[PDB]
């Protein structure tokens, strides 16, 4: 009620490192909000314009052995990698799709009590670890918010354990807008999902304990408005009252590969808009 339209324009593309060093990889991350749903809303069309060498997608709501024919219409990404919750139902679930095919791929974090709800994929490289995931929300009336701090405990020890061993980039829907600049109305949200004091002091845990680097944040260190969610309800979008969910995360030894970090806004199928990141490997 409070909130008119905040602009923001997504600048444009870098892609070149400091050093001068032409980005050699373009992944794209997206929450779709259904896989099917996504596809009728045209979201494949923009992957063929964005043209990535790695897709990452979370709540694609679909296992592996019910996938959309449509899939198959991605020439340029035909190693297609697919997690979804072992009860086998619609929900949750995350997807990775890319160019060439990863040394190894595992899906979850070596945790049972985590990795029963299709929330991880980790794709091994020659030069680094690419961890796509969808991070449980804290739920309405935070009734989830226990069972998220379990997972953030977790899912960090995890991601230290990879990143001591190869370079690691994380990415997709984190469920939390880290700081006050990360949402539009941070007075009002935090009492809910996404933005309580542990969510954020989570987040803050995760970026200096593995250690890893707000990419986004990194390059545009004062730039408000930004945002990768938008509510479907009450033209939250036109309006631009949105939260950043949405993040590549990098190991601080990458920082000197990152050409530019993106968020294309204007990008529809979802009540999310995908992210881009283009690194110089």
């Amino acid at each position: 009620a409070s909130e008119g339209p905040a602009l923001y324009e997504d600048p444009p593309d870098q892609k070149t490192s400091p050093s001068g060093k032409p980005a050699t990889l373009k992944i794209c991350s997206w929450n779709v909000d259904g896989l099917r749903a996504w596809i009728k809303k045209k979201g494949l069309d923009w992957v063929k314009e964005e043209a990535p060498d790695i897709l990452c997608l979370q709540e694609t709501k679909c296992s592996e052995n019910k996938l959309p024919a449509e899939l198959q219409e991605l020439p340029g990404l035909s190693h297609q990698y697919w997690s979804a919750p072992s009860d086998k139902e619609g929900y949750s679930g995350v997807g990775l799709l890319s160019r060439q095919a990863p040394l190894k791929v595992s899906y979850g974090i070596g945790d049972e009590e985590h990795d029963q709800e299709g929330r991880v994929i980790v794709a091994e490289f020659d030069s680094f670890v690419l961890v796509t995931a969808y991070v449980p929300n804290a739920g309405r009336g935070l009734v989830r918010l226990e069972y998220r701090q379990r997972w953030d405990e977790a899912f960090r020890k995890f991601l230290k354990g990879l990143a001591s061993r190869k370079p690691l980039v994380l990415c997709g829907d984190l469920n939390v807008a880290h700081e006050e600049i990360d949402l539009r109305n941070p007075k009002g949200n935090k009492k809910n999902a996404g933005f309580t004091p542990q969510e954020r002091q989570g987040f803050g845990e995760l970026l200096q304990a593995v250690p890893l680097a707000d990419s986004f944040r990194h390059l545009y260190p004062n730039t408000p408005y930004a945002y990768t969610f938008w509510t479907y309800m009450m033209n939250a979008r036109s309006k631009n009252v949105g939260w950043r969910l949405d993040y590549f995360l990098l190991s601080h030894s990458l920082l000197p590969a990152l050409c530019d970090s993106k968020i294309r806004s204007k990008a529809l199928g979802s009540d999310h808009c995908p992210i881009t990141l283009y690194l110089a490997l």
